[PDB]
């Protein structure tokens, strides 16, 4: 889970209807909660 994330915008989704700006900010994100 790096600690920093690509400018570019890349909205996901999660199965939790989550929204995300991109995969990077997903891992991110997961990463604090683990």
């Amino acid at each position: 889970c790096p600690q920093v994330c690509p400018a570019i915008y890349q909205p996901v989704f999660d199965e939790f209807g989550r929204m995300y700006s991109n995969s990077c900010e997903m891992q991110r994100a997961r990463c604090l909660r683990g």
